[PDB]
């Protein structure tokens, strides 16, 4: 269809962090964009991609990324 999708993130608080994760993730084949408002809020994936890989990514930190999944 045209997967973009958003989930909360939380634990950690630093932008270094944040630059590093939407890297993270812009590194990442299956993703077209993400767009991560770190900090205490979310974590947008925009492609062909889901938090899975992201999450694995985050293991630098131990990040807990929950589906906001609305419903």
């Amino acid at each position: 269809m045209a997967e973009k999708t958003v989930y909360r993130v939380d634990g950690l608080s630093c932008t270094n962090c944040a630059a590093k994760f939407e890297r993270n993730v812009k590194e990442i084949e299956g993703v077209t964009e993400a767009i991560v408002n770190f900090g205490a809020s979310k974590i947008t994936v925009t492609g062909e991609a889901s938090i899975q890989q992201v999450e694995q990514a985050g293991a630098f930190e131990h990040l807990k990324i929950i589906p906001e999944k609305e419903a």
